[PDB]
């Protein structure tokens, strides 16, 4: 199995997240449909972990954006859905 968790705060400040997501770019557009970005109350930071290898920039909103290099075969971010605008990414493999 492969999941990797991730810790942001959402309401404007980063983005909320504290939880394990299997893909890391797939559940990027998806996690913030529901809570990675409030949308009323969402941001755009660098969403790492320390201690082990966790870091995900990217901006978490809900608008239509488009599909960013998400790879995610169940449903892209090119949609009306949750803003995802990408930024380098480097996580423990």
């Amino acid at each position: 199995s492969n999941t990797r968790n991730f810790v942001l705060r959402d309401e404007d400040g980063n983005e909320h997240g504290v939880f394990t997501g299997k893909q890391p770019r797939q559940a990027a557009l998806k996690a913030a449909n529901r809570g990675s970005g409030t949308k009323a109350n969402p941001d755009i930071i660098r969403l790492r972990e320390r201690g082990t290898k966790k870091v995900h920039v990217f901006k978490a909103w809900k608008e239509i954006v488009d599909a960013p290099k998400n790879r995610p075969a169940w449903m892209p971010e090119k949609i009306s859905k949750p803003f995802v605008k990408k930024e380098r990414i480097e996580k423990l493999e």
